[PDB]
């Protein structure tokens, strides 16, 4: 199982990698924008702050195939062995399939469907992200495209994995998880809510008064 | 997974297989037909249309099983590598039998019913295909059916795969490669909506805006 | 239960209103398009049609609350008992709010999720039109929404129906009608399919022979 | 609910009207075909069979809804209280409404499909007749339809009832009755298979037995 | 709901009449044979044995209807509110007619199928009694059909009711009365079992102990 | 619904009936011999600690039918409208039928089967109270047990009411509330740990330094 | 059914009163400590944004039930009609049976598991509000804890509603609502999410598009 | 997969041979009696018929093991690689066990029970025929008994195979296939049923006029 | 799979194992008290009356580890390769960890619960034997329990196997052999009703009248 942050945050990046058991990072134009540092100076930074370890994924911008072909050179020549994500449209097909013949790993991004993410795999992706949160917010359901998705690679592009992005909640991660997603991608503040919970806290308060109760400290 | 397109429309298989992950193209007699041009004509443009790579099907015609047989060998000798499709009925089935003696690859088409299409594979046939849309029209489940023939297959003739056809709606291909169809083939307005989303298009703006809004330009 | 044809076809609607159970016809701003004659025009003729008898819709046009209620005054001008469909966007819900409050009876269109298509009913809206084969073709569940639906008025705004629409085969509508749809509108396409069977002329065919058979004619 | 036999057996309905709670008898134009008698001579010797009680029903021969109305009133002279069973065709629908209006009750039947039964009833028709066996026969599911069906017509069309037809085995019979159907008619030997059951004589016997052993005879 | 005691032995059903709450004795002819009591003797001693309260049922020995209408008679000269069991055979079920004709209450028995039991309900019965272990011990299940029955009598025949019978241990009875059978009769053995635990004996003697502990006594 | 607490600690009593809304208190030998006090001495005080409303519940003691009554009336003299829990064996069944000719409402109890907790209803036990967690300890289904009971107690015996007791976790409250319980009894330590949850307090501490944050204080 | 928008955001409210058909206004401390104003001031003014119609809620935030009643004297002198919210704790509930006995009506909050949230409604809380979101993030389901809190306050406190609150995606609100939730609190971002669609936003356009294309404006 | 006609029509078999992919050729004593040709005629022919190759199956008619065992050798000395039918009775099951010791295959016949055809596999026979339809018309489940049939011999006697026998329509064929079921036998009138098809044959119609109306022609 | 007769009746051993496939004889202290033959006499006889092949158990009858390993040494002596059930005690499974030791095989008896069940696996027991018809009595799911403790050894203890015992019917032993039960043991008179069926009887019958009316004999 692969664990990625989603997100061009490097200090934070750098703090939550001791914590957490990050595969790496995934970006996006948006997060990317967000953070306002350009890719030549970002994804660098990023890799640093992972301790130079763990897989890196960027996107491209062009509109048609041989542009992103072009842009994943780019992306590429920046970081050497970065994935490059290429949203799941005709002209990202082609270049898909162009990116397979010249040996450069993709991930099939902009997913909204479980045929639309299927046929990005069938192309080369080794990788493919579907957006959940946005397919629950626009009224459809973010788990079922998930699991019917992931459904897919497993019988029809085995090579394939299912990288499972846009969360607004822990629940909707776990049902990826649950659904059988290889790998997941993680905003940080769901990332957080994760790892952080008031019953456990409590758990963690009472075995300490228990124990000072007992032997008149708090330590071992 | 094996990906066809269903037409005989050779221009738009030539623009379509830089996009598509196709294994080939699928036809029938109304298909052949509706494209105006005989056999010995689109056959061959079809198979070039697709840089000379690739599976065709095609159909017989004749009504008894040597009629069929015949049918079989004309078609071979303008497509050598050709999948000869033979209606799934008593006739039919006689002649897979003896195509499967000649070493000739079927496809059982024609098939309402899942016993039906598995008598085609037992008796030789390589690819079955249901119409699924015609079943559905017909106030029967093609959905049904196909993941009825795709289990038989599975248990009782393993060799031999569910080519699924017949699709007014993505939503049907989707239910059959949920169901573990091997191979689909899509008419052209299908596929080419199977690619197409309003949210995947607007998600790509959004993309290119908040890029445009750090950096200046929609370019990487 | 209210079963509509989705249409601008006055002729066709005329021969057609003899032989199915019509409640009315809907229609439109693409349907009244690809007729290419105007409102004012195939409103009386499509209720003529109908032998002056039951229930018609169409659509406003209009961007803005203020705009929508003014179209929905020139339709009503056209057939004074005629439903006004609104587009369930911001604008169309507060339009339908006011609609409500005027006591014109409104539809809530262009729906593609439930809870969307709840709220027009919750703002006053007494027929609520998802589009099934726009949610199938765009990799969501047409089925499941109009599921969902159904429920969601039935326990939250029972005064409003479902008035199923978009269809491209007769088992999206079987479905629809399965899942508790109180009303319907299906093309003329899939309306004359769900009427006509090879297996039931076959079984027609069958009597007549056998009546032949044992009284030397095919008449009672 | 209503009990009928599916014959033009007049001496084995007769015999079995003293068994059997029958509701009447049902034909179809194979059935009276097969007995070799006219309209004008079984019908009446049925009607007697049953003690000049319970319902008749037949079938019109008819290709147009015009000829079809005269089918009903040519039928409707020989048994005067005759449902009236038409083919559920386009021209059929049309004279199911015709029949509605002129308050001769009618039976929608060669049914194939679950919406196409409930057109029919939508049409006025008070009885709609799924021919099951045909349906399972023709790799369809005749359960799952007759279970569709009666869904459709106690949401949409509740004054209308199923009528159950086509049987092989008493287990389809079983099967409708399940789903919930109102009426049901089978033919002599799935009727006779109903009754007569080895376990049961078995059982019967092993009783006889038991008396004779305690009290020297079998009677009471 | 209505529980009985499936047994002619009188002293037994005197001793459990204070116990359980009755609403009468079923008999068989095995039941009475094994008894060895005749029913002109048994019967009045059963009816006695209850507190000249609650119902009787004893079943008919002949083989053709006539007989069986003439064997009830005998049985309610004897028991003048006695309801009948009359097999549910072709001869049977014409005797249910007759019988329900002359206002005498019966039970359809010997049931072995669910369409079965039906069939004598439709025909009069008050009451339907499948031989539940009869069914499990010849490989078939019990249980199914005593659901599947119920169903059908509260669907079909609403007046009557399942007396499910014939049981090896209490699961089965629980299992008929979790099917919503609203009488059953239990034999001694079963009904025995039914109120008789090591678990309840166990509580009851740790009550005693902790009482004795605390009072120093066992008693109130 | 009625909430009960299963205690003979009259102080706890008093403090949580002003915090639970409480419908009384019920007791067993185990629990008052644990209090150490007498029956004529507890109830009252019990009674009192309610503010002199709710129902009190009180078990006999005595082994057979007879005595059990004689317990009842005994019990009764002490709290005049008690219900009056009897075992459910042999003699309590008994017992219960007796009582409920005498007009003394009872509670069927130390129940650890379904069909033996319906008994104790059919012979007139108002209340059945099934133990829980004595079933689940003992190596069965503690909410199998309750779901069957509750569900035979609604279709065979509907003035009674389960009355669902012998609780180690808030789970089992739950889940027998869950299967439709219409009246429950808690021991106080589980009834304290379903009103304690550290999530909770951490959400008030939370709304509490918000409020103090914007207002300077931590009132309203 | 109840919808209510879950802010302190007066503005906001406004503007989206006139498009949401909105039952009121719900607040807890933490929307109002964000909003910054006092409640003397927010609520009057919520009130006002509202068109003076509609339900408020607010919250009572001290720690002893006597002052928790204070408390809701105060929040009833600001708004006459106001639903008071208690959080469900120990006091909470003895502060809603209080308030129960004073006859202002109460909302028991902070509920993270249902039999907690049922307690309050059986000490009379007329709303029973779970934190959804808050349960998801923390690792359990807040859509089952829904379903469950739903059945009970059905089951077993008729009288009280479901006032499912805490969201982050419309999907949670959606399967509240698919649970039978009577009522609903939404975020603004949510709630605008709820309303805004790409797909409908094409659909839309697509319709101006063919009107435009067929009469030469995109107007009616 | 093993597919065997169920006949004694040496003609049929012949003509049929060719179309259908057959293992062989089953009998029992009814299809022999009906064909009138003693086995030593038949058993020949039908080999002969089947183009020297495939299995045959033929009954023993002994009422002792040791009888049964030599009925086997005489069935030998006719078909020399013959499956020897045994009825699966308690002398059945000697033989059964007998014949497997002298290395002769065997099948077990007459199941009407799950268990019951167990056993026969685990006293040595290869193949296991439960009678489909004779379980359905008797009032039962044909097809669970199918179901837990296999199973059964998959868990606990992997070496055996069912061969699903005793059809009255092809639906009953599916749903053994569907099962599972490794090896199956058709009446004559079921298997011509399941290749024949007017949905089917409509379809082939369409195909010749559209080549017709292209070509000018419907041959290829 | 291992089918045991459980039973001391040395004759009916003797004369059914030329019958059923037998793996051996089971004996409990019950068994063999009803028997009233020490085990030095039947147990010898038993192991004889199966042609000296297959296995047996038997019971100890101590209370205390020691005293059981004792016993399992003495029953050792008397049949050198004897499976030794111990109860599912404390002191049993002491007992069970001890013959482990050993190197003496056992099998852990009296299980009324999964857990306790697997315990004795665990500690190295071979066999595991639920008495299901005794906690079917006592108000349990026998089968429940056999279900739940085969999956538990399957997955924790799998070297164990379950050994059914305790019935009253043949549904008993089917529903634990589709549970995966690997042995079974049967009562004499469940072992003979799964062997004999009135309908298999009658299968019989009817194929010795066929070929008697075709062939003029009853005999092959």
């Amino acid at each position: 199982h692969e664990l990625y942050l989603d997100t061009s945050d490097v200090v934070a990046v750098k703090a939550l990698s001791r914590i957490f058991p990050l595969a790496g990072v995934t970006t996006n134009p948006s997060i990317i924008a967000a953070g306002k540092k350009p890719l030549d100076v970002v994804l660098p930074q990023l890799h640093e702050a992972m301790g130079g370890q763990g897989r890196l994924f960027a996107q491209v911008m062009a509109t048609t195939a041989e542009g992103m072909v072009n842009d994943a050179l780019k992306l590429r020549s920046i970081i050497a062995d970065i994935v490059v994500k290429v949203p799941v449209t005709a002209e990202g097909l082609a270049a898909i399939k162009m990116l397979k013949a010249e040996g450069i790993p993709t991930l099939g991004t902009a997913v909204y469907g479980a045929a639309q993410g299927l046929l990005s795999a069938l192309a080369g992706a080794e990788y493919v992200a579907p957006y959940v949160n946005r397919i629950d917010a626009q009224g459809g359901s973010g788990i079922q495209t998930v699991t019917d998705l992931h459904q897919l690679l497993k019988m029809h592009a085995p090579q394939a994995k299912v990288l499972a992005a846009s969360f607004k909640t822990p629940r909707q991660a776990l049902d990826c998880l649950l659904a059988g997603c290889e790998s997941i991608t993680l905003p940080l503040d769901v990332a957080q809510q994760m790892i952080s919970y008031p019953a456990v806290d409590a758990a963690v308060a009472k075995f300490e008064q228990d124990w000072q109760g007992a032997f008149g400290r708090t330590s071992i």
